[PDB]
């Protein structure tokens, strides 16, 4: 029942409810001649939602903010980039546009800036050491370390027992590595153990892009990178 990459026109956003007052967001880019989908968050926080993650790009979020309209109802007043790639970003300026107060840690903030990509307005303090964890309204947001990229930040919800990698963590569908230009492949399977140890409770892990699944996923991680590392 999750919606697949080939379900979903770019452009197009979906929305799948994972427990209540949670849900995921779902839509695609085309990149090299593929098309990959791409996750983020939606959670209740009283009678508004906390967003984690743009739709990847500035029509996506767009659309991501009109499907939330129409299928929720409730308005977007926060939202989170858990790094400082397009993928998380990308549509930061469209949500700011629309009075969204958007976040990012100080780290996701300078490399987006080094990266001419947009930049979340608001700094999140107290995620810069390796296995820090900040409440954000009804999420908490846990910096495991470098993995993907050196900024990486996951993202629990405690009431649903939901667990949201984002790119350091892996579908179990993807045996290879994905983009690693900005990667820390040294310390990337030290930070997904901190992540475990940290959420040895979570019932419902979201990859960065493809299907959900268990805790697993962390250890599928692992072993895709360690591959890789001995490539
Ligand atoms: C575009 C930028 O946001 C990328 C990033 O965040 O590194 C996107 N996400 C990933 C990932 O591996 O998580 C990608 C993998 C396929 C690309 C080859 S594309
Ligand atoms: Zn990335
Ligand atoms: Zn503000
Ligand atoms: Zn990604």
């Amino acid at each position: 029942e999750y919606p697949t990459v080939s379900e979903i026109p770019v452009g197009e956003v979906r929305l799948y409810q994972i427990a209540d007052g949670v849900w995921s967001h779902i839509a695609t880019q085309s990149f090299d001649g593929a098309v990959y989908p791409s996750n983020g968050l939606i959670v209740r926080d009283g009678d508004e939602l906390l967003l984690i993650d743009t739709a990847w790009g500035a029509k996506n979020t767009a659309a991501l903010l009109a499907e939330i309209e129409k299928q929720i109802g409730l308005p977007v007043t926060r939202a989170v980039s858990t790094h400082f790639h397009d993928d998380r970003v990308g549509g930061v300026d469209v949500l700011r546009a629309a009075g969204v107060a958007t976040y990012a840690s100080p780290s996701t903030r300078r490399l987006a800036e080094v990266e001419g990509n947009e930049i979340p307005t608001h700094s999140l303090e107290g995620l810069s050491s390796s296995g820090d964890a900040v409440r954000f309204g009804p999420v908490e947001l846990f910096y495991p370390g470098a993995a993907h990229s050196t900024d990486n930040l996951v993202v629990y919800v405690p009431s649903a027992s939901v667990l949201y990698g984002g790119c350091a963590i892996y579908e179990l569908s993807r045996t290879s590595a994905g983009n690693v230009a900005d990667a820390d492949l040294a310390e990337w399977p030290t930070s997904i153990e901190r992540i475990q140890q940290h959420y040895p409770e979570a019932q419902f892990v979201i990859p960065g892009h493809g299907l959900p699944g268990g805790l697993d996923l962390l250890k599928h991680t692992t072993n895709v990178v360690k591959a890789h590392t001995n490539r």
